[PDB]
C-alpha cells in the first residue's frame, strides 16, 4: 500500500515495469545512479509530505531501506 506506492515511484523514475522487492540493491540490482537516487528521495518527500535527512538518504542501500525510511512517518 505504502509499499505499492513506493514501488510505483521507483518504477516511474527508472521507466521499468519490472517487479520491485525489498531485497533489491538500488544501484547493483535496479541501476540507480546518483541523479535517480536524488529523484527518489525528493519525489518521496513530495509524494508523502515527509523529510528524509541527508544522512539517512546516504545510508539507503536497498528497496527495503526506502520502505522503512517512509514507514517511520506512518
Amino acid at each position: 500500500a505504502m509499499e505499492e506506492a513506493i514501488n510505483a515511484t521507483i518504477q516511474r523514475i527508472l521507466r521499468t515495469d519490472r517487479g520491485i522487492t525489498a531485497n533489491q540493491v538500488l544501484v547493483d540490482d535496479l541501476g540507480f545512479d546518483s541523479l535517480k537516487l536524488f529523484q527518489l528521495i525528493t519525489e518521496l518527500e513530495d509524494e508523502f509530505d515527509i523529510a528524509i535527512s541527508f544522512r539517512d538518504a546516504q545510508n539507503i542501500k536497498t528497496v527495503g531501506d526506502v520502505y522503512t525510511s517512509v514507514a517511520v512517518w506512518f
